[PDB]
């Protein structure tokens, strides 16, 4: 269902990364984050929500999912509440000494993964949003 | 072409935006950082290349492309370098900037905004970005 995101977080370094990940397609956008707040939460779903059609996001619907500033942010944009991950932190081992900071290693991996070849992430995300507006 | 994308900067509340438009479709991906700096200028690159087939980037070639860093970012990524956008994003800006207490969150309001709104049956930037990149795998 082209609409359909999962949300988590994950924490490396002190640091906390939420990661969208695109179910149907496995395509993801994650960014470190300075701290697992609602505001954070917010600012990084409307991120989401103005660069692809986002319907639904599954989340963990921990604390940081309670509060006013989340709930008013989902709203806005008309969004619902209703295997990558371990991968994602494999490919961040594997390019974390070519940056001196966790942000820029992690947006390396998201690079690889999305790119990574019959289809990457990225082909499958567009076709099958493309199909779905025809 | 579908891997064609334009860099510009524009400037508001004494912060700096980086507005990426793909030129085909007008859709935008845009932040504010912190300041306008190749590391930041490079990191903002490799982002967008991470999230769509970034082939080349038109810039202004200003100071902030003239380093190791952009370059050595461009080349990682296997991206070359080769007005009315960044004035309809302001003009969207102004018009949610009471809702946000900081710029960054009214700037996400406005690609939000400029990336869906349906000129008519027309069809929105973010749909016509699709179904170009679409086209040009199938
Ligand atoms: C391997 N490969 N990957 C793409 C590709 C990569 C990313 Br990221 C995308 C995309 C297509 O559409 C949305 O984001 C194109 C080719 N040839
Ligand atoms: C008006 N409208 N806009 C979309 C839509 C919006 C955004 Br943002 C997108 C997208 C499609 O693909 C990549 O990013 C879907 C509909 N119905
Ligand atoms: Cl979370
Ligand atoms: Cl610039
Ligand atoms: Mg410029």
């Amino acid at each position: 269902s082209p609409g359909i995101w999962q949300l988590d977080c994950t924490h490396l370094e002190g640091k906390v990364i939420l990661v969208a990940v695109h179910v149907a397609s496995g395509y993801i956008e994650a960014e470190v984050i300075p701290a697992e707040t609602g505001q954070e939460t917010a600012y990084f779903l409307l991120k989401l929500a103005g660069r692809w059609p986002v319907k639904t996001v599954h989340t963990d619907n921990g604390s940081n999912f309670t509060g006013a500033t989340v709930r008013a942010a989902c709203d806005w944009a008309g969004i619902k509440q209703e295997s990558m991950n371990k991968e994602l932190k494999k490919i961040i081992g594997q390019v974390r000494d070519q940056a001196e900071h966790l942000k820029t290693a992690v947006q390396m991996a998201v690079f690889i993964h999305n790119h990574k070849r019959g289809y990457s992430a990225g082909e499958r995300i567009v076709d099958i949003i493309a199909t779905d507006i025809q």
